[PDB]
């Protein structure tokens, strides 16, 4: 990001929720219920075009639910907390602006445009019906790699970025999925770089 810019864009990441139920740690459900057998957004990430990002920018703006009290029960369906201890989601929430949505202010001005700027992105991204359409199914089958990258691709024009963990029994799976967005918040492009990581080529796709 050069001159007055503060980042280049945005990694927008949705995370299978039975890839983080299957692992060697218990996730826990939310008060509100077990969430519905769907990719849910993990988070929309400020970053730069070296594989660095900004972090914890705005210090004296802690997170504050009651700006956003019209997004909250489209935030308990579609990005909730598996992490234990339960809970509501506004620990997972408050963490995600103070680390990651301060340093997105400069674009995104206040904590509601913030949220509801990943609320229409996961309307929009709909990675399931995508992968479904290409019959590509959590039924915990081993699926090729480059399938699940070409259907994505094939659907929604940029390139995707997958992430993998590995289950209880050591086996990787499909766990997140990156788009990228660009430093405005207005469009998806082709991510400028993609993070670190290794999937190997096949791999599960757990059932929830």
């Amino acid at each position: 990001a050069s001159g007055s810019k503060d980042f280049d864009f945005f990694y927008f990441v949705q995370q299978w929720p039975g890839s983080y139920c299957d692992t060697k740690q218990s996730c826990c459900y939310p008060t509100t219920g077990k969430p519905a057998a769907d990719f849910g957004i993990h988070g929309l990430w400020p970053n730069n075009n070296d594989g660095t990002y900004p972090s914890n920018c705005d210090p004296n703006s802690p997170y504050d639910q009651s700006q956003i009290s019209d997004l909250i029960s489209s935030m308990q369906q579609n990005w909730p907390t598996l992490a234990c201890p339960s809970g509501s989601g506004s620990t997972f929430w408050s963490h995600e602006w103070e680390k990651h949505g301060t340093c997105a202010e400069s674009v995104l001005t206040n904590q509601h445009a913030y949220f509801k700027k990943a609320l229409d992105l996961k309307n929009q991204i709909d990675l399931l019906s995508i992968l479904q359409g290409a019959d590509i199914h959590p039924d915990g089958e081993s699926y090729d790699l480059v399938n699940i990258r070409n259907a994505i691709k094939s659907a929604i024009g940029y390139t995707p970025w997958i992430q993998c963990n590995v289950d209880q029994s050591g086996n990787s799976q499909l766990y997140q999925v990156y788009i990228c967005v660009d430093g405005s918040g207005s469009s998806l492009i082709e991510c400028p770089i993609f993070p670190g990581g290794k999937c190997g080529t096949s791999i599960e796709f757990p059932t929830f």
